[PDB]
């Protein structure tokens, strides 16, 4: 039956960790995928975090089934993190959260629920954007296309480009739009813009999705989704596939969550049953440690204020390596100006590298980054800053 | 877009708790899901488990993405349990394992693996089976043909009309058993049937898929999966989706595992890199806390040691609860006899009840059970054994 089974081609972003264990030179500096590292090249669990569990450990009494849709207290504070404590959707109950594996899980559940149950046969998704996306709806059998976005003269949002690019999208067609930090451009629209794609996006019939796995990394936890509150304030329906990966340091526990809205209470529900049926075929109930983790903090003050306090040093620290970054690549002998990076939101940097440049980069160097030229400033460190310049003014 | 979806039909397992949410009725007794209870009529945390994530607190030091096929040291685990300490599977390497979110995890991926880089267009599941499988298959795109295997009237294996059964089946095609604990029948082949089962499949040439989620609970860990060891030894490919939800206690932890096994290394290897592609698209590398419990618990003596005690113990209390029912039973004046159940391996009690019963059962005594007359005996505790005889005895 496997005989003629032919390999698989690796993965642009995961297949690095496989490279990584191979080589074992001793100055590796691992620029591949987006984790947070402290000044010590190490990824920790958070503080709120251990606290969390350590409550688990002392009050959980059972590690019964949940229901499809996971823990409802974690739906909820969910949705008042998404929308606002005080919505209008959450008053009218015109939202419905299913507690899914991860940001990546909850695209997939999104994915099915979409094929199996609407006539929406295509997906747009920009261009630079996150390869996984392509793959998890071409899985799903919805083709995808892409959408201009990425100023890459000006290392600018090509906001003309991006309407125009758009105008080909027809009614019924899910459109897909990053909350905030951009992968890998780093570059989000202005509430302005967020306002007139919202506009646009009711008049042309789009089914806006929103892949929100960085909220509270570009600039706040409330500031971050305006532009998601933007479209939830005009729109009857849509699609939200949120992530606790990165702004809880809950990386392989798999917490992320797929939020429905319609627009009424009874049109969510008998829609939200049938994302349950795609789920209940997928992997039955979602794994509740990372979820009670999360709702356990968001639900106790104390436990929230260290955790929001312990978000604030993350950003703070992603935003101080950059400008080390650009200012060490001066005094290295950078002949190019990578400035620009200062403007970029999240845990990238991008624009600056080719293929081939990042290939040399590992090759020769050790250095290991994404093939299209997108390095996780978050995994930079006041030790590995020298070097890691050096590598770069040397293949530039 | 959402308008017109309509609301999806109710699970005939997983419905039950939603049933059992609304009925506000005090002495409702829930017999439906196979979820262990203890003499309180509890699901506890195992001790072994507790213990465990007492080290995972105090040792864990990161929440870093595991590989796409999860903690190497639960996969090796995982197949010594499955194979044995010094299995030639595990010596020539022929064998993959990857973790996955709970058991219907594992069927999921192995649907869409199949699916995908084979030739299979058909699986045979067992009449009378769990409802599950043939959703899931059926979700992958694979149809779903079902075999004879029980005797009503007799109450045994109808060995005779399996295999004439069987011979419908081509080869190319997938062929699923239960490891043992047959869901619901609880009546499993014996090792001579076993063989026989084994020597048969082998020419036809059936791709074996074993759904194992209950080893440990027939007679013993090595004892339950000789069947499967059986196949093993004849076969040059086979799949297996086993579960920790049951003999651990972690249903909510989604610990479960798809293990895939190929002539030799060379070619499981490649398979299996399709294998991960499929996982990839799905919810991209499983949940670490559940799966390390396991890990931790098989891989120290002390810990594992009060483990096995305590899956000895779950195993030795629902079989003396099959006592205790059969001879309330009698005393309680049931006008038929139900001692056919003690021959009956696993946690659930079948072939006695129709669906009206069961439907009269809920609605007028408040006992809860699968519409197709199966209890779950790890339900019954010394306290609701009575009222739930005498509402039994009333229906019949
Ligand atoms: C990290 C990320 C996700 C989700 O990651 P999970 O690990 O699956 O939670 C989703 N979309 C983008 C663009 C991401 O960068
Ligand atoms: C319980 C069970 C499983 C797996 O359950 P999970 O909760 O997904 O681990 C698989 N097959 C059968 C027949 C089962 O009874």
């Amino acid at each position: 039956m496997f005989e003629n089974i032919t390999t698989a081609p690796a993965d642009p972003i995961l297949g690095l960790a496989d490279l990584l264990r191979a080589d074992e030179r001793p100055g590796k500096i691992d620029l591949g995928m987006g984790v947070y590292n402290d000044e010590t090249g190490k990824t920790p669990v958070l503080t709120s975090v251990k606290k969390a569990e350590q409550y688990l450990l002392e009050n959980e009494t059972t590690k019964n089934y949940l229901g499809i849709d996971g823990i409802p207290e974690f739906g909820r504070c969910t949705q008042e993190l998404l929308f606002g404590k005080g919505s209008a959707l959450i008053n009218d109950k015109r939202a419905r959260t299913a507690q899914t594996p991860g940001g990546t899980g909850a695209l997939r559940v999104a994915a099915d629920f979409l094929a199996k149950n609407t006539s929406v046969k295509r997906v747009w998704v920009s261009n630079p954007g996150w390869p996984t996306h392509k793959s998890v709806f071409n899985s799903a059998g919805l083709e995808v296309r892409e959408y201009a976005y990425y100023d890459a003269e000006n290392h600018t949002l090509d906001f003309d480009a991006l309407i125009n690019s758009l105008n080909e999208a027809q009614a019924g067609d899910v459109v897909l739009f990053h909350g905030c930090c951009h992968n890998p451009t780093g570059i989000d629209p202005t509430l302005e813009q967020w306002q007139t794609l919202a506009q646009l996006s009711v008049e042309k019939g789009w089914l806006p999705l929103f892949d929100f796995a960085y909220q509270g990394f570009a600039r706040g936890l409330e500031e971050d989704a305006e532009g998601l509150r933007a479209f939830a304030a005009m729109h009857k329906e849509l699609i939200v596939a949120s992530s606790y990966s990165k702004n809880f340091g809950l990386y392989n526990e798999r917490v992320g969550a797929c939020t429905l809205v319609a627009a009424d209470s009874e049109t969510v529900d008998r829609a939200f049953s049938q994302m349950k049926a795609a789920i209940r075929v997928n992997y039955s109930s979602p794994p509740a440690h990372g979820a009670s983790v999360v709702a356990t903090i968001l639900s106790n003050d104390a436990l929230r204020a260290i955790w929001e306090q312990e978000l604030t040093d993350m950003r703070q620290r992603i935003q101080r390596m950059r400008q080390l970054f650009v200012n060490t690549l001066q005094e290295k002998g950078a002949n190019r100006d990578f400035s620009f990076t200062i403007k970029q939101n999240g845990m990238f940097f991008f624009g600056g590298l080719t293929k081939e440049q990042v290939l040399r980069l590992r090759e020769e160097f050790g250095v290991y980054a994404v093939a299209s030229g997108r390095l996780n400033v978050a995994g930079m460190t006041p030790d590995n800053l020298a070097p890691l310049c050096e590598a770069i003014v040397a293949v530039l």
